């Protein structure tokens, strides 16, 4: 099938995935030129065996790095680990990275938390919120409750960060006092969290002001749009 | 205190011996702690400093100023970065940036669409106040799916590979982290109802391939 140019990267996302805005968002942050190809999952064109060969997952996002002989990664957290150390090295300047070895461990331990304790949470209050054959009231509550939990150890560090430079709302972020893809991680996720009855402005003050901030950027903005 | 590395898990945390392991595996040398989950130990307030997440594993890097990685991937990526630029061989890991981006497409893989769905199953069939069957249905058919997607790769590989059972691997035909990072998972399935024996042949040659290496067996043991 589909013939992707040689030059930029090709987005395999779809219109209602957070993870898929996500990597979207850091594309545009990072200058990346890119072209964006929603399926549709009810048609099951994303069964199609072509596809199912670059994402042996079957899930949404999938990113083909064309300067690389078509090169496919295929989960939101290795695709922006991917971008973000391919910027490092082509202009040696780590945006939204870090050159530190101790300061990346610390951008890795948020984004696998992120993907893993934050992501996946909210996926499951989602699920057996609207779709599930049942009704667990229960089942809701366990993720409503992990989700809540998540987003908890999100605010307080970022509290820790602000007055550990109280010694006038500016950024805050949670490594090196800077934007790296961290933060940029939770906020396709932080705007959707209403939907399973999460009110950050009212829970969450800095996680709110945090998820303001980067709502701000006219890079993330344009990525949110959509193609 | 400041040489080498001190690892806080749980005797029962998969993720915790998924570290130990590749300690391990790589030479580092560490101590465990675990924690009493039950006699809240691990709400002693020191712990909560360098694990803000409160879930096990938490390393310290004591060479690094009692540096703390708190997720298990962030974990293994830190070990083997460290182990690459110490002896400028990457051991469980690539040299190449494309084989690099795979190694973490699967490791993330594991850590977030693998462990967490073993996880949930495990509650809804153990720990739920309430046993609800499709809960556990639910569960039990995406870790087997999750599991298939493995299965496949594998097959593939062997494939591509035939011009006895050979080990085969995820990511350049060599053992990486990525291909590690499952084992601890793979044994605990047949708790949920999952024989990957029969169920998944190539995934249990693979686990079986994993489950051989000595340093595998002592990281098990409890170190």
């Amino acid at each position: 099938f589909q013939e992707q140019p040689l030059e930029g990267y090709t987005l395999f996302s779809h219109r209602s995935a957070p993870n898929g805005f996500k990597v979207a968002i850091v594309l545009s942050e990072l200058g990346f030129h890119y072209n964006t190809i929603f399926l549709d999952f009810n048609l099951g064109e994303h069964r199609a065996p072509e596809f199912v060969s670059v994402n042996p997952n079957a899930r949404v996002p999938a990113l083909i790095d064309h300067g690389m002989d078509n090169l496919s990664i295929w989960e939101s957290g290795a695709i922006l680990l991917h971008l973000v150390n391919k910027y490092y090295k082509e202009t040696g300047n780590p945006l939204l990275w870090s050159d530190d070895l101790a300061d990346q461990s610390q951008i890795n331990a948020w984004l696998f938390f992120q993907t893993s304790g934050h992501a996946p949470m909210i996926g499951q209050a989602l699920h057996f919120r609207y779709f599930h054959s049942q009704k667990i009231a229960s089942a809701v509550e366990r993720y409503t409750d992990e989700v809540r939990r998540v987003y908890g150890v999100v605010e307080m560090a970022l509290a820790e960060r602000r007055e550990a430079l109280v010694m006038f709302d500016y950024p805050v972020w949670l490594v090196g006092d800077k934007l790296t893809i961290a933060d940029l991680a939770f906020v396709p996720w932080n705007n959707v969290v209403d939907r399973i009855g999460i009110n950050i402005k009212i829970e969450f003050p800095e996680v709110y002001k945090w998820t303001k901030h980067m709502m701000r950027r006219p890079a993330v903005i344009k990525a949110l749009r959509g193609e």
